[PDB]
């Protein structure tokens, strides 16, 4: 089948905006391409860490990953640093980018405006990023808009290694998730809902506990309008939770507005607020049980395991070609 | 005993020069220190290579090195890229290093006023010489007047590290070469005899055949007094040969004088040519057979062997500290 290639930061911490935007095709997706998850403990390196701190997310987010349904059996599930064809395919391929492409890298601005107090990984993670992508031979990475740039360097060292050695690595594909469902901020209807708000009622995190999930729903921003009506403008808190409801629930909008026909916000904030804790609910509890339970390694080993005899293939093959050792 | 760490860049061609100035006393260092000599093939792709040449030039080294007469079982040789740790620990000292330091690298200026053609891996390479030492926890690093700049660089890295990680690496020092001589040029006594000259005549290759041999040191600038004696300045063609010819002779330069009291330059250089011949021919012949010799490549196996024992467990405490993998 084809291949499909997921690099997630380690955070620990995955908003349902995550989850309803692409986690949740793949439980189902997982099935029918080749998946590879590498928690690519290796790039969130460039910037500071507790090392405790990191070395936890790492654990919370393979937990997490297996909980939602991801099938060990079915997919590869890796953490970077696990396999050493990553490292080492970054410094071959460091060889072939030209500098001036890194730093004309649309998110360099971290160059402070001469701090230059930055770790020179922060201008080199792209070849790493890339390495990750071209050693498994995949064809698809499902990234956002806010990246497609990123993948558009690997498209280009591909094609440059390519043509000066010969056809070892497949061009790969940028694809986006199902268009429909942008879930924005709670607190702020035209946000985009992200780990990264400053605000923590802004987004809901799988293992938001129901007290929680329930005061901050509550407190969603909606307009004076009263009426559950979907209107992108003018009506944007109203349509952001119808959205979420939906997806969730498995109810057309339209079925959700006139179910809703005679009623206001305060009785549809707490049905969703429930749809969404019935969701939650087997999600932390399977986690809790992935996070103490010894599987968890050992599915992390056969992960690495998988991932490892195709890295080293492939890192073998460009060596071979580069003209490294013997 | 202390350990030493010595990166050959893979080029095939070692002059006399060479030989004379470090390598020939290293078969006598290598008994009274820990020596690692890294054929560093990972550093040697930061510039356009020929596969073939490259992967042929690397055995070439490994030929010569022997032939010189380092002893496998007493020293350790290994390619840079058969080692994996070296390549690992780069990415994570890339992690600690800031831009600045790179850019204020005194030999960056192969940036060419505006080339920007450049790969990365001319920007990126010191994290990678700094992990290549770093990894053997070793004590001097062997260096010339100008390499010195970036043991500084790799001293601080480690120190960065040290504090901020804990004391794990020990901090190099780079000492000087031997010689207390220096060799010139044969066309130019006021260069440095070297690979990288453009004019073949200037050099002696220890693979050089005979007839080159005499070709060469009949070319070999000397005055027009017609005597053999030693003068820095006024007779720096005939103080260079005069070098050449002490240093694999034995013979003193008080001595070599009042041999040729009354002969000319015609006698003296055909006596030189001979001493020279001499003293590669066995040296030629070693080589020749560990090339042809399959216990060639079991040497570097059990070098690479020798050394990834210590590297990974390098990296294993490395990983350990920054908060990486398991
Ligand atoms: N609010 C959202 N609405 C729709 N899709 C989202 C949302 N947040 C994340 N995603 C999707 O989930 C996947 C991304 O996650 P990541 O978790 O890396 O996203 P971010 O939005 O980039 O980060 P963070 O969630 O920490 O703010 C992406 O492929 C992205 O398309
Ligand atoms: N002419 C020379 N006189 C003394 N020592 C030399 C000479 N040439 C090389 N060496 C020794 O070899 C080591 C150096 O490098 P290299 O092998 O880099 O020299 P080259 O043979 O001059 O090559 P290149 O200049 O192309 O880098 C030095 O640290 C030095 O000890």
């Amino acid at each position: 089948m084809k291949t499909i290639f997921s690099g997630i930061q380690p955070s620990g911490v995955i908003t349902i905006g995550n989850y309803i935007g692409a986690l949740r095709q793949f439980v189902e997706l997982q099935h029918e391409y080749n998946c590879y998850f590498c928690i690519v403990d290796q790039h969130a390196i460039t910037v500071w860490q507790d090392p405790h701190e990191l070395r936890q997310n790492i654990r919370r987010l393979a937990a997490l990953y297996l909980a939602v349904g991801i099938d060990p059996t079915q997919a590869t599930l890796f953490i970077q640093s696990e396999v050493p064809a990553h490292a080492q395919a970054a410094w071959m391929l460091q060889c072939i980018v030209y500098i001036g492409e890194l730093e004309r890298m649309t998110q360099f601005k971290e160059k402070s405006a001469g701090k230059e107090a930055v770790s020179a990984g922060l201008l080199t993670y792209p070849p790493l990023m890339a390495a990750d992508i071209l050693l498994y031979n995949t064809d698809i990475v499902p990234v956002g808009e806010d990246q497609k740039q990123h993948i558009e360097l690997t498209r280009d060292l591909a094609e440059r290694f390519n043509k000066r050695y010969g056809e070892l690595f497949t061009i790969p594909e940028a694809r986006i998730p199902k268009v429909g469902a942008r879930i924005m901020s709670l607190v702020d209807p035209t946000k985009k809902m992200s780990k990264s708000d400053p605000n923590p009622k802004a987004y809901i995190t799988l293992l938001d506990d129901a007290k929680t999930i329930e005061k901050k729903i509550k407190s969603a921003v909606t307009d004076s309008e009263g009426t559950i009506r979907y209107d992108k403008e003018a009506k944007p808190g109203i349509s952001n939770l119808l959205n979420i409801y939906s997806t969730l629930s498995g109810q057309s909008i339209e079925e959700l507005e006139r179910q809703y026909e005679g009623k206001g916000y305060g009785v549809f904030k707490a049905d969703l607020a429930q749809v969404v804790i019935e969701t939650l609910r087997p999600i932390q509890e399977r986690y809790h049980h992935w996070m103490e339970s010894e599987e968890l390694d050992r599915v992390l080993d056969e992960g690495a395991e998988k991932a490892n005899r195709v890295a080293s293939e492939m890192v073998r093959k460009m060596e071979q070609a580069m003209g490294l050792g013997r």
